[PDB]
């Protein structure tokens, strides 16, 4: 029954056989200390050819070798607060840091990896290797993990790697599509047959129970459309594209660096309490934001950048929430939703309910079912401002 | 395939939302020797007010009290020749009649208690009550038990009685609505696929048998009308109503007392059995009764008033049967039949066909739905002659 | 003679039968730790499931008995400062807060409870039950209390609660509808008949009075909304809607909080005191608000919504108040004022004058009559901040 901004504001493209394709290029460069990673909404892979930024690995440049080595790592989420590894501890992971801030505490806390770094190099070659730091992640991210023994395995499946291995001892263009599948939103509406025959005349029962039903459809699927893993812009967006607060609440200069990072940004998304404490820092800078008008509907803004309020956006226990900023188009290379219309029996454009059978206890089942899916073309048209503390108050 | 007089002698009105509301007014008195009772078809209470006829509860008008004791009391039947107490048996329930006849035998037949009489008087404030009477149960009918253990709890759950009773030891308007709700004659018709794929050109037997399904279900629609419990004009009538026969046989005097109790009958309805024997009256008596039309159609009437044959009146294992009286209206206040049209798939004004599944085994499935009911606007629409002895011959 | 801005905002429906209807589900869920009570104006009740979240009746789950117990507690208000109990008393009553804050200063100040908390657990059960602290009202609210009698009398009277009792001593959907009843404006003007008869060429004295007496009746009926405790937003409001101030005036972080707890606010309602003080917050912030137009009248907002006068909300001795914000609307759920037209005999569509009769003393009377209501469809409709104190400047 709340407002549904995104499944409004989202442009709506029809796609052919329920599928879609982006073109993407992933411009990366050997040598400069940062490996780059291929990311399909959670899952993330790192590139064969930058696996070589490690130096056991420079200058090996055989296609085979990195790509079954990229093929054997393995994918590990981390929360704020977890330690990863403990000193004394012996070293036998090589970790690819992909998303989030990682402390590394010495026997003196050195510093704070991020995105694109890497610990655990000698792991691989020696047995010796102990971890010397303990490892606690400050912010949830993803990591990719090469293990000793695979390895080892690897070096010991292919003669170049290890004579690579002994001698050693002693900007790119990779084009890769993605393709995106709609997924349904789907329920069976079940109409005893004497609601269906009765109450009918006035208003019908029956009708008022499927606009209920298509009503918590639509919220799903703008629950999906926020918060799904594989597409969804909380989580389907560039690791390059998801931006730290500076002091932790949203302060204006958080929202001008948000709007930094893309061209011709179309709104914000945030939570009302994100909102309400973005207000509380307006009125600490003693600065008044106007308000534009969008569909005739005036609306907060910043910049001119109108701020949507989005319930569907998760507040953690924490009470530390997150802010998007996205633009939206075809023509300009941003955020679409895919979807297909023209169903064999729609009730509305994009719907489809079909009568499905009558139970013996007489019982009419009715499927109700849409589909939907959201595109990014571009990796720089949805950014994320994460870890917006919403629960600050003036003291 | 028999005549269905009462299907087409009801007017049909329209219910919405497949309910109705008929307004009773239950004029009673306190103070004249007999209760009166509140009756929703075959389920009675007696009025809270008229509990205080007994003397243990008179001059006590305390709204919480009597609705509680109304309340407590527990409905039971008796049939013709039941024991229902016997001398010697402590007495420990107060039993009020609201149908039927019970002959009370003494240490020395005393008399006949009827509707609205009560026995078990000082069961409810002594222990040492003996039942000194043995109570057989002349005709079928209902009664009202107020144990003694729970009157007791009553007592000790309000202090007001409780002094009432400590100081005792040393025409009213009540509007209360009655509610009709639809009952559902419903079926399921299974045809095979090949049974209505090929036996379809110069006759259907698909069709042939949903005729032999709708005229079942008129039959069980026709039976129910007259022999249900909730509605139902055998049972759903007044208890002021239903006579008793001066003999036995249905004499012609029995049918001029039939049509004194109300004003305008309409028609009788009586087993053939039952009509055989009052033409055998009749011959007896030696006066031959006019017949009148209805519908273009002569039947036998009596007074004017027709007697329409049907067979779903029962008749008991005694070969007695009853005999109704009933006026047919809406303007006045009569006997209607609540039923709904319009029902979305209709192949007959009332009823509803409605394709439920094909099963594995290649068998269609039809539900077949029909919704009905009776309502009786004003109590002295329908009047019941009972116990009518149908196997009576001259000797 | 002041401006009614609640009676010109407010849309008005049209009842039929002087009656309306609201749907309310109230979600609520147990083992929480909060107590969710059903509200109908100013009287609140706690739902007989949530009482389980009580050890002493957990998993207790019989409709009858939570029922009987719920019906059973007595509802109390307390102002601010007010001590509810005190240190050294027994212990006897059950205390379930449903609204405001409640110090409570053991033998050390240990916290303060608020709405859905607890306390008097243990007085239940046993008798030597003590209250070791003092409860102050740090603000007015409700309260339901449970007495230690009541409950013993309630468990002698269910077996069932007593089997639990001695066993425990070694999301919901709940639908109840909300019924509106119009209230009536009513006076009696009182004309004499020479003013009837004299003054009334020019200008009728008569049709003076009569203005004067609607002008009445309009500034009682903005009072009502306003103020009446059956309806009316100050005190129709959901306990989750009312909000503290954060530090004690109208600080524009305040008002952000008041638009966070609901969408689409339309306007806020408050003091012209009140707007004062929310001017000199705007002034110390060094921020001027925009002023929009509604009506082709400019008005001072907030964030776009507008700001406007009511006389009637009250000022404490404290000299603390309150501000209303709301959303008025029938298509969005919101506040809809109730409100029928088409009387027998109207003056003004929503008025009606009648001639009642003439005295002796030749004094024509006439009954001024108007009916109203006001409903808010959805809890999150009406939002209160409350305690704002009004009184402040700078120094
Ligand atoms: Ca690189
Ligand atoms: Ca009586
Ligand atoms: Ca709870």
């Amino acid at each position: 029954i709340t407002s549904r901004w995104l499944l409004r504001m989202l442009p709506w493209v029809e796609t052919k056989g329920g599928a879609y394709r982006v073109n993407r290029r992933l411009t990366f460069t050997v040598g400069d200390g940062r490996v780059e990673f291929v990311q399909d909404g959670s899952t993330v892979r790192v590139i064969p050819q930058e696996l070589g930024e490690l130096a056991l690995l420079r200058d090996f440049d055989d296609a085979e070798v990195l790509s079954a080595i990229a093929d054997r790592c393995v994918q590990r989420d981390f929360r704020a607060g977890e330690t990863l590894v403990e000193r004394g501890t012996a070293a036998d992971e090589l970790h690819l840091i992909a998303h989030g801030r990682i402390g590394q505490a010495s026997a003196v806390t050195l510093d704070v990896l991020a995105d694109g770094d890497r610990f655990g190099e000698h792991a691989l070659l020696d047995e010796d290797a102990r971890w010397s730091q303990t490892a606690t992640a400050e912010t949830s991210g993803t990591l990719l993990t090469l293990s000793r023994a695979d390895f080892a395995a690897v070096v010991a499946n292919s003669p170049a790697l290890r004579s690579h291995l002994a001698a050693f001892t002693a900007a790119d263009y990779e084009l890769k599509p993605r393709e995106y599948e709609l997924s349904v939103a789907q329920t069976i509406l079940r109409v005893h047959t004497r609601v269906a025959d009765l109450y009918n005349g006035p208003m019908n029962q029956t009708e008022e129970q499927l606009r209920l039903t298509i009503e918590a459809l639509r919220e799903r699927q703008e629950h999906e459309l926020i918060n799904n893993r594989e597409f969804g812009l909380l989580h389907n967006a560039d690791f390059k594209q998801r931006i730290q607060t500076h002091s932790g609440p949203p302060t204006p200069d958080d929202l001008d660096e948000l709007l930094c990072r893309r061209r011709g940004t179309k709104f914000f998304l945030a939570h009302p309490r994100t909102i309400a404490a973005m207000g509380r820092e307006f009125n600490a800078r003693g600065l008044y934001p106007d308000h534009t008008d969008l569909g005739g509907q005036q609306v907060p803004a910043w910049r001119g950048v109108p701020i949507l309020p989005c319930g569907k956006i998760p507040i953690t226990p924490e009470r530390t929430s997150s802010i998007l900023a996205l633009r939206t188009g075809e023509e300009d290379q941003g955020v679409i939703g895919l979807r297909q219309t023209g169903l064999p029996d729609e009730y509305e454009p994009g719907l489809s309910v079909r009568f499905m059978n009558i139970d013996e206890k007489a019982i009419i089942s009715y499927l109700v079912s849409t589909y939907y899916s959201a595109a990014i073309l571009v990796p720089d048209a949805v950014g994320v401002l994460e870890n917006v503390q919403i629960a600050n108050w003036p003291r």
